[PDB]
């Protein structure tokens, strides 16, 4: 689909209709809040495209800071207004929500089921031990979603056992969905709180989920990885990737 999309920018060139143009903007606004990126060679075609504005091929640093512009790219942390909006409408079973709202706030909230089965080659109660005893050396609460099946040999237990000594696990019962209980839990905990596993708002959830999830451990960014504007400048992500395409005017 993005093939077709390319053509029409290149379409532009020639096409300086201003009405057409803004159609070519809606564009580039579908890729921010749907979290797509381009292909390399429609970047080109964006770049050429605006250029009918300078665009330049680059890297953002560590705290980007673009190597063009020298503009800093959108942070990836939610502002307080931010996060108790998407918040609130994630939440838009009461044994679980008990067992949280009497306990502090967790660090990393463990789908256990899904990061075990998923280095099928070793048993998955020793997948999920390893994960656990790797976060637990730095002191971080954990909260471990399971389930009953997880204290049924065999998942010796025996290492389950090791789990629950250094992470909270809560066992749901086996039939329950996982991604409710994840996200619930991880966004009651706080903006802190990391896992492992409306437009506005469906880019504030895939800002969050940038920023909060724990990927086997990849690093987590200080600025968004978006296509991103501010009227004098577009910064378009393509080929989460880290090659940008950079444009000021
Ligand atoms: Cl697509
Ligand atoms: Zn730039």
């Amino acid at each position: 689909m993005l093939e077709t999309l390319k053509a029409f920018f290149d379409f532009g060139k020639d096409i300086k209709d201003d009405n057409y143009s803004n159609k070519l903007l809606d564009i580039l606004s579908y890729l921010r809040n749907n979290q797509l990126y381009p292909g390399e060679s429609f970047a080109h075609s964006i770049k050429t495209w605006f250029e009918s504005w300078k665009g330049q091929f680059t890297t953002v640093r560590k705290s980007g800071q673009c190597s063009g512009c020298g503009k800093t790219i959108e942070s990836i942390q939610l502002s307080p207004e931010e996060y108790e909006c998407l918040k609130g409408k994630i939440m838009r079973l009461k044994r679980f929500e008990n067992f949280i709202k009497s306990r502090p706030p967790f660090d990393v909230v463990i789908d256990g089921l899904n990061v075990a089965k998923m280095f099928p080659k070793v048993r998955e109660s020793q997948l999920l031990l390893n994960v656990v005893s790797q976060l637990a050396k730095r002191n971080l609460r954990l909260l471990v979603l399971g389930r009953k099946h997880m204290l049924r040999r065999s998942w010796s237990r025996d290492e389950m056992e090791e789990v629950q000594k250094q992470a909270s696990c809560f066992f749901a019962d086996d039939i329950s969905e996982d991604d409710p209980f994840l996200l619930y839990a991880t966004l009651h905990s706080g903006n802190h709180c990391r896992f492992i596993t409306d437009a506005k708002t469906q880019r504030l959830f895939f800002k969050w989920q940038q920023g909060h999830q724990l990927a086997i451990f990849q690093r987590i960014l200080s600025y968004d990885t978006v296509v991103q504007t501010t009227g004098d400048s577009w910064h378009i992500p393509y080929d989460v990737p880290t090659k940008w395409l950079c444009l000021h005017q």
